[PDB]
């Protein structure tokens, strides 16, 4: 019953909830292996057909667990969409043509796949954007000829990296854009970029619907780089939801799915419960709507931290 959305000009249809395999790359051994197979089986059972990973996640382990889980699924390969990344690894950054040419082979080995649907540059704000335009993207175009990848993407936090690159590449070079932390209750600045991206036929994928933990009752992690004004606004709104006996994670996830110009919202999932929670929240949004009274009250509490971002990347 999960809704599928068109992905730009790719001709692909992805589920509005995407499976982010970032948390699959933890620990090691039978435990995390049977949890990876279990969650992906649940994802397929509930209608999820979009899986995103990166060799950075788990130090290439998340790619391994995802590939084993997708292999154990028994689902035809052309009936789900796989996305992996390149350029960012546990040893650092390398967006060179040589690195990204070797990476797709290393990733496909770990994923046990013959191809990935999308290969995306991972956090280009840590590299020279001119290298991305003139070297990395022309390299991935050649990989697209080999059939090992079918669509090209770029990812990162600051929205400006999308306009900079897409202004300077030949039309059609980039097929997909992956942004994060910019379409949630506290930050919806990705809306400004949608008309720009649709004008070029680029698919739009959002991520971090909970602002990487800011919109959870447990709270943000200790390493979270949000300004203290945003973290205070988010924790007060989570307590407000807690006092009223509701879950701010559900409201934040439902909000991120209200704009169908975003083809899919990737959310990290490592448990069957997490998959069913987000899929049911998406289904509940379509069948029962959204709690407008709760959203209006949470949005007012988050006004002090509205659209507040943080520094990301290097300097150019
Ligand atoms: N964060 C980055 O640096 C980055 C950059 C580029 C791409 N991405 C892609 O985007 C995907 C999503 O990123 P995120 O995981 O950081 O999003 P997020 O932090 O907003 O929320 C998801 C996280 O909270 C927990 N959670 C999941 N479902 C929940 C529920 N129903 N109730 C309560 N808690 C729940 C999980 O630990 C998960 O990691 C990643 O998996 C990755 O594939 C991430």
């Amino acid at each position: 019953n999960l809704e599928l959305r068109p992905l730009g000009s790719t001709g692909l249809k992805v589920s509005c909830v995407g499976f982010g395999a970032s948390p699959l790359g933890r620990v090691f051994g039978p435990v995390s292996e049977d949890e990876a197979v279990a969650s992906v089986r649940e994802a397929f059972r509930l209608g999820i057909n979009f899986f995103d990973t990166s060799p950075y996640y788990g130090g290439t382990l998340s790619e391994k667990m995802l590939g084993m889980a997708l292999k154990a699924s028994g689902v035809p390969r052309d009936q789900y969409v796989v996305s992996t990344k390149c350029g960012r690894y546990k040893e650092g950054f390398d967006f060179s043509a040589e690195r990204v040419t070797r990476s797709i082979d290393e990733s496909l080995e770990r994923l046990q796949l013959d191809y990935v649907d999308i290969l995306q540059c991972h956090d280009i704000e840590f590299g020279s954007l001119d290298q991305i335009v003139n070297e990395t993207i022309p390299a991935l175009l050649k990989l697209k000829q080999t059939g090992k990848i079918r669509f090209i993407g770029i990812t990162g936090l600051p929205l400006g990296i999308f306009t900079y690159v897409l202004d300077r590449v030949p039309p059609g070079s980039v097929d997909v854009v992956l942004s994060y932390c910019h379409f949630s209750i506290n930050d919806n600045t990705l809306e400004d970029l949608l008309p720009y991206l649709k004008s070029k036929g680029v698919g739009i994928i959002s991520a971090s619907p909970l602002a990487m933990g800011l919109l959870t009752e447990g709270g943000p992690p200790e390493w979270h780089p949000a300004p203290p004004e945003l973290k205070s606004a988010c924790q007060d709104a989570a307590a407000f939801c807690q006092k009223k006996g509701k879950n701010i994670s559900k409201l934040a996830m439902q909000y991120s799915l209200t704009n169908k110009d975003i083809s899919s919202v990737l959310v990290g999932m490592n448990s069957v419960k997490q998959v069913g929670e987000n899929v049911a929240a998406a289904i509940e949004l379509v069948s029962a709507g959204m709690d407008q009274e709760m959203l209006s009250e949470v949005e007012a509490i988050l006004k002090p931290g509205k659209n507040l971002t943080w520094p990301s990347g290097i300097q150019q």
